[PDB]
């Protein structure tokens, strides 16, 4: 281990898009944390940051409980490393994709449900999170996720947000983001379709558009249409909610209004 102030610093936990995630004990209150540490002359070698100082502003705004809590940054202005202690979310992401282990209708609707409350509470503070993927969802001691990995959201000003491009996981983009030609797209209709593969991952176990040739990838994402399997075999009413997320037409995609009143998460 090492120490920084009160934290004992421990093993590597996690990794998300930027730096890296510890378990850390705080010896003054004798609690776990999870602490992002990251390099500032890394950050600037990546761009070829206040970047940074953003995801901290955006977290700073976030209390709900299907959302990571951030509750300290130590950022010495002579040292190289920062670092964001986040409370502890013990069980970890809640799938990986692939997996062999898909879960049921029944606990993919409760985990989708916190989804959902995290989702619409992110895009009431005017936050888009980018990067929503199972991957990125954390189990807690209590069994309800909290979203977590905020190195790509994006804060905006008015009703939406108007991207003409966008950061994310490729098999997680809309096709509205992966166009060659100078367009205007919505933030909010982009978390949207990413919940829509998420929930696909959660009962499938796998992502609805996939190929190891980005290309490839790109198109079917565009282009492809939606297919189930035919085992598991699951409700024609979460086929429907699944189909509409996935609505390739961002004009026409479900909103997280809609989805929460849908016969599926209702039920
Ligand atoms: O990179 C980030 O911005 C980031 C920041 C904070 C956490 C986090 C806050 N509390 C936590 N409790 C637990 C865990 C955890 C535990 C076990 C295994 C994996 C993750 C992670 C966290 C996680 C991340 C990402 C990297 C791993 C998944 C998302």
């Amino acid at each position: 281990s090492m120490q920084l102030n009160q934290y004992t610093l421990k093993d590597e936990i996690g990794k998300g898009s930027y730096g890296v995630v510890k378990l850390a004990y705080n010896e003054n209150d004798n609690t776990y944390y999870a602490m992002k540490v990251l390099s500032k002359k890394k950050l600037i070698r990546q761009a070829g940051i206040e970047q940074v100082y953003q995801e901290i502003a955006i977290l700073k705004k976030l209390d709900h409980p299907n959302v990571v809590k951030l509750v300290e940054v130590l950022d010495d202005p002579n040292e190289d490393h920062l670092y964001m202690v986040f409370e502890l979310v013990n069980q970890g992401p809640v799938m990986e994709v692939p997996t062999l282990k898909p879960l049921s209708e029944d606990q993919a609707r409760f985990y989708f449900q916190d989804l959902i409350k995290g989702i619409e509470y992110l895009h009431y503070q005017k936050i888009i999170h980018r990067d929503i993927k199972p991957s990125n969802l954390l189990v807690g001691e209590d069994g309800h996720i909290k979203i977590a990995d905020f190195g790509v959201s994006n804060e905006f000003k008015g009703s939406d947000a108007l991207l003409s491009n966008t950061v994310g996981t490729p098999a997680f983009m809309a096709p509205e983001s992966l166009s060659e030609t100078r367009k205007i797209f919505s933030g909010k209709a982009l978390d949207v379709w990413a919940m829509g593969v998420t929930l696909y991952c959660f009962v499938f176990g796998q992502c609805p558009f996939m190929d190891e040739r980005i290309m490839c990838l790109h198109s079917k994402i565009k282009s492809q249409a939606l297919e189930f399997p035919d085992q598991p075999d699951i409700a024609e009413d979460l086929k429907d909610l699944i189909t509409r997320m996935l609505d390739k037409n961002p004009e026409s995609r479900i909103v997280v209004p809609e989805i929460k009143l849908h016969p599926w998460v209702t039920r």
